[PDB]
């Protein structure tokens, strides 16, 4: 699935908050415009292409472009490199967690730019009120932000299901670190697998029912709320009073 609409490529590199001295990895580049683009504002572009035929033909369609760069690999097994950086990418539906685990373990990332399919941007987004576990665990570190939906006739092939734009943003402080944070990571653990029902049992297996109760308070939340539709906010604020 190629995406042409030219209003919807320039909307991704707007958002993918370039600047002249910060180099981008892009996957997927189809066609290249949006490479284009990106080259227009950041340093440089680095461009993945898995098929030989294509970066062939892809490397000499941008040859007027001396900030890009094509290279004749799979952007999975790539490694980040060791200055600040951008991602941005149309990812392809059977590897769209992948890219995101690429992205959330990168340590120099600023921003990724993805366009997915709509559920998947809805869902790691929290845009319909349900969270993701893996938002969740790493907003500590990471905002998920989901910018648009792309209708599914801006592409060709016409898919048959609507795509979206949604941004990662790498917090520069973030708000939990080193020990405080892995005990925040288990108590989202612990309220994701459901034991004993309900959020309030869960969280009766590590901690005292007085600093329970008072810490669903605090967050706002009640002790027999669906785990997926606890936002990230009400979670910081759960654990802040759990962890006194």
């Amino acid at each position: 699935n190629f995406l042409r609409d030219r209003k919807t490529i320039a909307r991704i590199a707007e958002t993918a908050e370039l600047r002249p001295d910060l180099p981008v990895l892009e996957a997927g580049p189809g066609e290249g415009l949006l490479t284009r683009e990106l080259a227009d504002r950041a340093r440089q572009v680095t461009s993945y292409e898995i098929d030989p035929r294509l970066a062939k033909s892809l490397r000499e369609k941008l040859s007027g472009h001396p900030n890009i760069e094509v290279v004749n690999a799979d952007f999975l097994t790539a490694e980040p490199p060791p200055e600040p950086f951008a991602f941005v990418g149309a990812i392809p539906y059977g590897i769209t967690s992948a890219i995101v685990d690429w992205c959330l373990e990168a340590p120099t990332i600023e921003t990724a730019t993805m366009v997915t399919q709509l559920e998947f941007a809805r869902k790691r987004t929290g845009d319909y009120g349900r969270w993701s576990r893996l938002t969740v665990m790493t907003w500590p570190l990471f905002e998920w932000e989901f910018v648009e939906k792309v209708d599914r006739r801006l592409f060709k092939p016409v898919p048959k299901v609507d795509s979206a734009i949604m941004r990662l943003r790498r917090r520069a402080e973030p708000l939990l670190e080193g020990a405080a944070l892995e005990r925040y990571e288990s108590m989202v653990e612990l309220c994701f697998t459901g034991v004993g029902g309900n959020i309030q049992a869960s969280l009766l297996r590590k901690y005292p029912r007085r600093r329970v109760e008072a810490a669903l308070d605090h967050a706002g939340v009640g002790g027999g709320a669906v785990v997926a539709y606890v936002r990230p906010e009400q979670w910081l604020r759960l654990f802040e009073r759990l962890d006194q």
